């Protein structure tokens, strides 16, 4: 029952943008949509502003808004997303792709008035040419994954670490190793967690009517294991 909490009872209008370079291709994406953490539900559009996508939409979707997440009541003293608001906190992560490059983002979450904004830098290194990344060789499929959360006393935030499995057209499958590490951008207390994990559901589609390079998400995302 943060303060912050109190900001997330109804429906908020969320907005994403991204600017990202991976092996020196750059591009910049904008998004928009609402979410109701009462029920850990969001709706977004995704679209490249800047022409064609250079990796595949499946490997942007944890780096495009955690403090949607629907806590349990009895264990909200556990959320750190919403207990940072409304200043926000800063959102780090390395993504190391088996067999290929890795992602470096760092990004801002904050309100701005009513609307919830998420800033993102996006750096990619190291990837293959020729690879299932910059190749364009994975699936346009579901995300369904956990995302287990430990407190980060020493930076009073959190640190959390999971796998992401892709899958390759092929049948195969393109491992996507997550680090993540979360601290507050203000100076007031904040709720550290005990361990305890995320549940996401995420279901990609297309909007039938978009010709612009897009990604329409539609996910659920509840926490449990206390």
């Amino acid at each position: 029952m943060s303060k912050g909490e109190e900001l997330f009872t109804g429906v908020v209008p969320i907005l994403v943008e991204l600017d990202g370079d991976v092996n020196g291709h750059k591009f910049s994406v904008s998004g928009e949509g609402e979410g109701d953490a009462t029920y850990g539900k969001l709706t977004l559009k995704f679209i490249c502003t800047t022409g064609k996508l250079p990796v595949p939409w499946p490997t942007l979707v944890t780096t495009l808004v955690q403090c949607f997440s629907r806590y349990p009541d009895h264990m909200k003293r556990h959320d750190f997303f919403k207990s940072a608001m409304p200043e926000g906190y800063v959102q780090e992560r390395t993504i190391f792709f088996k067999d290929d490059g890795n992602y470096k983002t760092r990004a801002e979450v904050k309100f701005e008035g009513d609307t919830l904004v998420n800033r993102i830098e996006l750096k990619g290194i190291d990837f293959k040419e020729d690879g299932n990344i910059l190749g364009h060789k994975l699936e346009y499929n579901y995300i369904s994954h956990n995302v287990y959360i430990t407190a980060d006393k020493q930076k009073n935030g959190i640190k959390a670490n999971f796998k992401i499995r892709h899958n390759i057209e092929d049948g195969s499958v393109q491992l996507a190793d997550h680090y993540q590490q979360n601290t507050p951008i203000g100076d007031g207390p904040v709720l550290l967690p005990d361990n305890h994990y995320l549940s996401t559901q995420s279901a990609l589609s297309k909007d039938p009517n978009e010709k612009r390079d897009h990604m329409v998400l539609l996910e659920f995302v509840t926490a449990a294991g206390i």
